């Protein structure tokens, strides 16, 4: 026995050791370096300031900085709570810098990649003791990651701080200057106001350095160097490629590589900024005015203007990543609202403008590389105005000027009790939940999308055929549709239109020009309308696929033998495309694989039309969701006071807690808005769709799947889970120790109790951890599989231990003292011997 157990004290040591130095070095790199580079931090911003926020003191200089905390206390838990404050920002400091970091290479690595890149840079150029040994091994690693912090944080932080104070102090000269001329060409109170003051206190906290707490102050600076930076590598890189064509070569190297660096830099610099547009703050933006216009008057009063800000008062920063998600859900939806329109209903080529989800023809990096960068923003700028209309008028007009104002209704407003207020409180929680689970439920069904799709068939074919757009939007129309009915007089034309139309028999057959109708109006007294053609025929792109150029030529009017009315402009199209390219038109190379044209009929006023055909889309939009949200709400609201509750009133009672909380929510639900009766409404109206498609031409089993298939409701079932059985095997074991062989020592100091707690904690994490590794080979197993695996794992690794400890002392619980401690005794020393044996035969 000896050999080999003194080989396993010698692994025991190995595991001691290699756990010490894990544990030292995970503690060193997770809370000194972010604790030393936020002490450099403040080191730096005191030498640029010249004096510490407290004077002398400078252990709470480098504790508590410049932060808003009055006099706060040396306390040690004060200290433990700004220290953790500390680390948090420091953390989210260093995030960002290695987020932004590993996206500016990557753009770098893919544009230099790109082989077009390399004709743009052609065209401008032109052609030619051992756990001692480990820790010092840590430790010296620990020290060269303090040095490499102190002087990363100098060339990054502290010298362009300076350089941004001089840039800063030139640059505001230079605003003095010209608004000293744009006053003297203006020579030659309550929103002014309000910017000014704040504008000058701006001014003043940077330039009297009273605002040493704010992020933007501090970095204005920096951020001023880093800007300055940037602008002078985009021009030089221009600068540099002056003269130099694919003409004149470009002999020297050096230069050359120094120029493929520069535009290398300024193509990163304009894809970066045109992806981060695109990508952040077109969702961003998207949801603010989602949060203005539909949350805001919805989820809180209408009087405020934002409501993400409130709720997430926690954390501010966190109300971008709620903008942000907001805004992309919007834009997804609005996506698959065009994808679905272009798919069955309107004809195809109308929306080309509109980017095509399934394009061959699609090269991000390309385009951004060669099409200018200030008609990429123009078009960015405008997708983006039109997207506010969209958002802000259709719903802010119901939500803020429609139903609290137009008809006095709270209909389209929470409750007071109901708003959320925070985002972690339990009502937005159970919103979001809700809306969830209901979204699950609404895409999971077969017969929503169909019943959704042929109601805007039909009310497409119904807003076309009354504003003679037919021919343009669906591709098929009558030929009624290709002139409007003159009638002799307003009465006729209003009042008698049917009568009037009735009364001339050759309306359709026959053709009459404006002034011929006249006439006849005049000759003749029997007849009091006629048919007046107008409009023209003209070509349009026959698929949403076509190249830009070809779009250029595919809007002119056409004869009925498809022969132009007006002779093409070549020469205006060519020059508005040289506009719309610029120094590297020619590298694009667009396909015309799918430039065909259709010749269709366009009405007069076409603008008007289609703007009026964008109006009647969103108001029978509007029509489809109020009418879906009300009768989902009705419905539940009548299944949900006229039957569940009377039952509830005999079975619950009339005075208990839930008969009351569900009857003021039904009686509130009468006049506000609840989104669970919505959602659940909602539900059974996809229920019904199948009915309701059957005669215009299960319900728990879906509720099952949504909910306990979705990826979120199994992370958070086996992450609870996951604590529970870790602290059931906590309590059982502090249990049994204590009041097991520390009662039966007694019979026969806090510090240690909490030791041998933290001990039992971290084997019984390590025991969750075994069930964490169980998730991970169970993740895409079915739902069957997945519930059985987990309750075996959870009973064997809970309640047996609960059995085999616990139970017995449970019912165990003169001679009688004896006999009882004596068998606790026992039984806790037969447990022992077992594990020692079972460890003894596997050694
Ligand atoms: C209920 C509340 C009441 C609101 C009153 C809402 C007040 C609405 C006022 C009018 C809005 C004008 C809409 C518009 O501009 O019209 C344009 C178009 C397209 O518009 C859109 O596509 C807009 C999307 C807006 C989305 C904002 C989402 C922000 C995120 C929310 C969190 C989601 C949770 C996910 C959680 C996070 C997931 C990761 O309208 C359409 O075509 C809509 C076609 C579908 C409409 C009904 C869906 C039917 C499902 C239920 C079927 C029942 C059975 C039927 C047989
Ligand atoms: C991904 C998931 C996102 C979740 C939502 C979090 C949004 C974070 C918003 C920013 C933020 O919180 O800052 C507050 C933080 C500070 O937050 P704080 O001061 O409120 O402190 C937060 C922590 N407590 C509450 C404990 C104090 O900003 C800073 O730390 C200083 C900012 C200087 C950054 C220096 C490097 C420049 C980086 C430029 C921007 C980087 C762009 C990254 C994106 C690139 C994409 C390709
Ligand atoms: C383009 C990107 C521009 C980034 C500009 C960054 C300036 C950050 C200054 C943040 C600040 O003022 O915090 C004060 C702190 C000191 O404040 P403190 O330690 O007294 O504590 C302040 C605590 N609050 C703010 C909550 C009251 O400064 C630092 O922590 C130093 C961080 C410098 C990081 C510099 C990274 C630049 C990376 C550039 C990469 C892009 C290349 C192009
Ligand atoms: C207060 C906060 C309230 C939030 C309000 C959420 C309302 C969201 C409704 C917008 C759905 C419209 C998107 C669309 O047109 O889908 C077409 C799609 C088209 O189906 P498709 O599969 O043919 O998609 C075509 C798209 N391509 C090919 C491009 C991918 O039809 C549906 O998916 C119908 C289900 C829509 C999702 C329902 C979410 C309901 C949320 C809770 C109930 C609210 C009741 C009102
Ligand atoms: C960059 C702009 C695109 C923005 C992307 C996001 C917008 C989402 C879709 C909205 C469509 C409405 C915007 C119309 C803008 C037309 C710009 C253009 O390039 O036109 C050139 C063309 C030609 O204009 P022209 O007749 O002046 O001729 C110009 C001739 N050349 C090219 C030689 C100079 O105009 C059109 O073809 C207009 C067609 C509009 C058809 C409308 C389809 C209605 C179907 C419903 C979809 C909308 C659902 C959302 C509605 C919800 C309401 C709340
Ligand atoms: C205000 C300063 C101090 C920092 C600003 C950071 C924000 C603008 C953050 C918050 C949420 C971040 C977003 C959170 C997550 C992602 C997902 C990511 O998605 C993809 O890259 C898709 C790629 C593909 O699948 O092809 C794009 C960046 C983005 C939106 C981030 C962009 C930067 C955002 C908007
Ligand atoms: C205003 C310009 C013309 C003058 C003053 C130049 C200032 C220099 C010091 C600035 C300009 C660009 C800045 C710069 C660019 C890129 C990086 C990489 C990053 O990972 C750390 C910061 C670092 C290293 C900084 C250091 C400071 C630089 C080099």
């Amino acid at each position: 026995f000896s050999l080999l157990l003194s080989k396993s004290i010698l692994t025991f040591f190995e595991k001691a050791r290699l756990a010490l130095t894990i544990g030292l070095a995970a503690v060193l790199y997770i809370i000194g370096v972010p604790l030393v580079w936020n002490m450099f931090g403040k080191l730096y911003t005191m030498m640029l300031d010249g004096s510490s926020p407290y004077p002398g003191d400078f252990l709470k200089s480098l504790i508590y900085g410049y932060d808003q905390s009055a006099t706060p206390e040396l306390t040690t838990r004060a200290i433990f709570y700004q220290l953790l404050q500390n680390h948090s920002f420091t953390s989210l400091q260093f995030i960002m810098i290695v987020i932004l970091h590993i996206a500016l290479y990557f753009q770098y690595d893919m544009i230099v990649r790109e082989d077009v890149f390399s004709k743009m840079v052609f065209h401008k150029i032109g052609p030619r003791i051992n756990l001692k040994l480990k820790l010092l091994n840590v430790i010296a690693y620990f020290i060269i990651a303090v040095v490499f912090t102190a002087i990363y944080l100098a060339i990054s932080y502290l010298f362009p701080t300076f350089i941004g104070f001089g840039l800063l102090k030139i640059y505001f000269g230079i605003f003095k200057v010209i608004l000293r001329g744009l006053c003297h060409l203006y020579y030659l109170s309550w929103i002014s106001d309000h910017l000014i003051h704040d504008i000058i206190y701006l001014y003043n906290g940077y330039t009297e350095n009273t605002m040493k707490h704010s992020i933007f102050i501090r970095a204005l600076p920096a951020l001023t160097t880093y800007l300055t930076s940037v602008s002078i590598v985009c021009a030089s890189s221009n600068l540099v490629s002056r003269g130099y064509g694919r003409e004149n070569g470009m002999s020297n190297p050096t230069r050359r590589l120094i120029f493929q660096i520069l535009f290398a830099l300024k193509c990163t610099f304009k894809v970066f900024t045109l992806f981060f547009i695109e990508l952040a703050g077109f969702p961003i933006l998207a949801g603010v005015m989602l949060d203005f216009s539909l949350f805001c008057p919805i989820l809180a009063s209408n009087s405020r203007m934002l409501w993400v800000p409130s709720i997430c008062a926690i954390w501010p920063p966190f109300s971008l990543f709620v903008y942000w998600t907001i805004g992309t859900l919007y834009m997804y939806w609005f996506a698959k609202y065009i994808g679905m329109i272009r798919k069955n209903i309107i004809r195809p080529g109308v929306l080309f403008f509109i980017r095509s989800p399934e394009d061959p023809n699609i090269k991000i990096l390309h385009d951004s590389l060669i099409h200018p960068m200030s008609i990429q923003l123009s078009r960015l700028c405008l997708s983006m105005f039109i997207y506010a209309i969209f958002i802000v008028l259709g719903f802010g007009f119901h939500t803020r000027i429609f139903f609290p104002f137009m008809l006095k209704s709270n209909l389209l407003s929470v409750p007071e009790a109901y708003k959320p207020t925070s985002i972690i409180s339990w009502k937005f929680n159970t919103i979001l939940l809700t809306l969830y689970f209901t979204k699950r439920i609404l895409e999971s069904s077969s017969y929503v999308k169909p019943l959704l799709e042929r109601y805007w068939k039909t009310i497409f074919k119904l807003c076309s055929r009354k504003l003679r757009l037919s021919s343009f939007i669906l591709g098929k129309d009558t030929p009624t549709e290709r002139g409007h009915i003159v009638y002799r007089n307003l009465f006729y034309k209003y009042i008698a239109a049917k009568n009037a139309e009735w009364s001339n028999q050759e309306l359709f057959t026959k053709p009459k020009t404006l002034e011929q109708a006249e006439e006849l109006f005049g000759q003749v007294r029997d007849v009091h309308a006629y048919f007046v053609p107008d409009g023209v025929l003209m070509r349009v792109p026959s698929s949403d696929i076509v190249s830009r150029n070809y779009v250029q030529t595919m809007f002119v009017p056409v004869t009925k033998d498809d022969k132009l009315l007006k002779p093409l402009d070549l020469e205006r199209i060519k020059e508005r495309n040289k506009r719309a390219a610029g120094e590297f038109g020619y590298l694009d190379e667009q396909n015309t694989e799918y430039d065909q044209y259709y010749i269709v009929y366009v009405p007069p006023d076409f603008r008007l039309r289609y703007m009026t055909l964008l109006g009647l889309v969103w108001l029978f939009a509007s029509i489809l969701m109020l009418g879906v949200t009300f009768i989902s709400q009705a419905l539940i609201n009548f299944v949900c006071s006229f039957g569940f509750l009377p039952v509830v009133k005999l079975l619950l009672g009339e005075r208990n807690k839930v008969y009351v909380a569900w009857k003021e929510l039904s009686d509130i639900s009468y006049s506000y808005l609840n989104i669970y009766y919505v959602c659940v409404g909602s539900v059974c109206l996809s229920k019904i769709a199948k009915d309701i498609l059957h005669f215009t031409e299960g319900i728990f089993m879906a509720i099952f799947n949504s909910i306990f298939d979705s990826m979120l409701v199994k992370y958070n079932l086996m992450v609870f889970i996951a604590i529970m059985i870790a602290v059931i095997r906590t309590m059982v074991s502090w249990v049994v120790l204590t009041d097991g062989i520390l009662a039966c020592y007694n019979y026969l100091d806090e510090s240690l109790l909490f030791v041998v707690w933290i001990i039992s904690s971290m084997v019984n994490f390590g025991t969750g951890y075994k069930s964490l590794k169980l998730f991970f080979r169970n993740r895409n197993t079915s739902k069957l599989n997945f519930l059985k695996t987990m309750a075996l794992e959870l009973f064997k690794q809970g309640f047996l231990h609960m059995v085999i400890y616990v139970l017995p002392i449970i019912i165990l619980s003169t001679r009688m003292q004896d006999i009882y401690f004596g068998l606790l005794i026992a039984l806790e020393s037969f447990t022992f011997f077992f594990q020692a044996t079972v460890l003894f035969i596997q050694w």
